[PDB]
């Protein structure tokens, strides 16, 4: 899988929330974040299915 699904979580610095998804490689699962709607990373993901496919 892809360096980038190793990346931790990241809100960024926006207020606008969005319920995604990131890898967490130490669970091996993709889990639920909150994204503020702006910057952060690529580990970053708008629906369980998409971050299974990409970092699974």
């Amino acid at each position: 899988r892809p360096d980038f699904c190793e990346l931790p979580a990241d809100t960024g610095p926006c207020r606008v929330r969005f319920p995604s998804f990131y890898y967490n490689p130490d669970e091996k699962k993709c889990l639920e974040f909150i994204y503020g709607g702006c910057e952060g990373n690529a580990n970053n993901f708008i629906t369980k299915e998409e971050c299974e496919s990409t970092c699974a």
